């Protein structure tokens, strides 16, 4: 029914959904931004990173990759490379909810330093929306899940300080 | 730093923060009410509970405890009975935090079923205002943290079907 | 000189003896209404139930029966099926004491779950009176001794909260 | 929860409360007026009695002690000795409940004989009521819970002879 | 030939067709209405379901689906929710036989006790038809199938109460 | 509670119940008669009987008794033979229920194959009525069960074929 993790591994969610807009037709976003709001326990420098999965739903069509290349001056991102080929990539149409699954790897052994994310391993997930018509309106987009997988932690419990009064 | 859970058990929390009235002088409300709540997997009727664990915030100063002959006719609960002397009891100030752990138990086992908390065992939180002047107001009241102790379930992962495009 | 229990069972007694009415020609009691007022320690929902045993003493003649099918639209039970074949029946004669024991069983185990008395398996007790004087006395009966054969659970003792002064 | 009993002994309960009067500024009663009135099974003389606890509610405040020296003439009792230093003492205020627990031995053994505490070790229960008003009203008192520890016997059961009709 | 049954269960069908109506464009069924109906030996509180297969013949053409929340105010169901994603649901056409089978699990084991049904596990049957002419006639639908998987009880046999005559 | 199979055989019902007329004093009826109407799986010519068991509800008072010398020429059977003593016989009441079971053996094995029922082992049941009255009616039967042991075999499932839709 639901992914299994890794032998000594354990997913966790994000928590909230989030919403963007289309800001001159396309909408990028760098995995580092997502990575410094998980919050349960948060995650370290040297914290590996496994995989990710997200789930996005759009309001118009178009087409999403994973590209490294972002080219911006001021705010805006105006254009970007090509696809990078380990990381999945196609079209999508309007209203309609598509998702993926990223594995994250490194010449000698499985995963990712968090600290990486953000120097040499700069991935960017960045959406493509076609139409350019002169009376328009910008097409946004809403994140509803996004999960990552990471080293066994402990799970949450009630705090001591909680209990005032006693038996 | 946290309370640690028994050989084979779990904490699970109720996820959202309430507020309730004072609704003529005093306030009820039986603990079925919150199990019918918890929602992460829902709780079955044959499943034991262990612990409970809250924490309250009032707005006034007055006393708490938790007893079985809760005596109300329409809406509003008018009196309840004496303290039982099993679980916790004393006095609280306006405007500070208190919170408490209940413990339950059966004449042959540890536990108590979730059925049972309807039929012969339906146990009542009651909060007593003190002050009654002409000019008041009612005193209201929030719950800030619920956990229960349940049997050991599997953590929480993605749906395969989340995945729509492919590599 | 006593009847004996199974290997791993003891006896209750319920403590008070009841008087009731005859009620248009009949009077009609289910076994859940007997159950739910033992209270040495109460009985869950859960607990199995081995046997039962009764004594009465009428004050007219008529005939008793164990009958599963009761009609009945407001207040008084009219009339009642025919008697099940497995508990005892018979007939009695006025200011004389009779009684019985039942015996509860299931398709793949001995007992029945008290929760089961109320759905599906709700036996009552029904008392059949024959005579139709114009001037009449409705024939009423009194219940001497009820008892139920349970799991064991320890002997009553005193509270440690009773001893207030010391040596 | 509850006081334990010892290796090969069970704990019986004298069933019923009962209430006495002040009678000129003082309450004597034998400790065996009370063990001549359990009734589950009866005392016999040369059963080893072991503990005894009590539970009394007053209506005025005073002193109790335990004492061997009663001094009578007819009827009412009127002075007594010095309390006993075995066994416990204090003071009390009115409309509170107070309890004690007894505990009874020989220069051998450990226990006493039901017809010892008739002769040689003829204990008594004093009660002190200090206030002479002219205008007045004599304290009484009232015992709500007395229990012994035996030598265990078995559980009570139904008895065969109430069984007439059969299947 | 026919469906083989676990390690030990056996399969149990329910023994008569029942037609129902369409009744404001949508038809919904509780499956506790189905599991009280069963009487080789009935269903208890506590006994484990572990599988159920259908057989429906329509009148009309539609959809089909398995789903939780079901909206009514008086009588007619009039609305519901979206079709749950572990049991089947598509579409049919007129006067032609479909049929499917349900699985049941728990979070810790296979089965869901019989009482689950009617608390927090209430599950509906729904049938949608598509057409809305003036003139028209309500679509009625037909069960020729029901079955159960449960744990395994002993065959039917005869009574002995049915021989009178002797040899 | 019921009557036991042997050590690999088990029980099988007819499933109906039927009724006949009394056709000029008497009524006869063979055992190949019921013995092809069985249906859940049919009986084969060589497959082996052991026992069978009947239960009737008459509309007259008479005799019955099994006969293998049956005298008939055209429909109505007139006349029959004298009972045969391994089998049993007695007498009956109006509208009151009798019920009896047969044995059937071999020279050298248990049982008798059921083509033999039809040649040379052709037993039937015959019912007399004995009132003769000019203005009358014909006394009426009705069977209420009939009963088979036969070899073991499977229990009954649903077919594969029900199921065209899937998950």
């Amino acid at each position: 029914n639901t992914i299994l993790p890794q032998t000594g591994c354990v997913w966790q969610s994000l928590g909230t959904p989030l919403s963007l807009s289309s800001f001159n037709g396309l909408g990028v976003r760098f995995l580092y931004s997502f990575l410094k709001d998980f919050a349960g326990p948060r995650i370290l420098e040297e914290d590996l990173i496994y995989r990710m999965v997200f789930s996005i739903t759009p309001s118009y069509a178009g087409t999403f990759c994973l590209t490294d290349d972002v080219t911006t001056e001021d705010g805006r991102a105006v254009a970007h490379g090509n696809p990078m080929q380990e990381f999945p990539h196609g079209a999508f149409h309007a209203n309609e909810k598509f998702g993926f699954e990223l594995v994250f790897t490194a010449p000698t052994h499985a995963g990712m330093q968090n600290q990486n994310f953000k120097h040499s391993y700069a991935v960017a997930l960045c959406l493509d929306f076609d139409a350019q018509p002169e009376g328009s309106k910008n097409p946004s987009y809403r994140f509803n899940e996004v999960w990552v997988e990471r080293k066994a932690f402990p799970r949450a419990g009630p705090l001591r300080s909680l209990i005032t009064v006693g038996l």
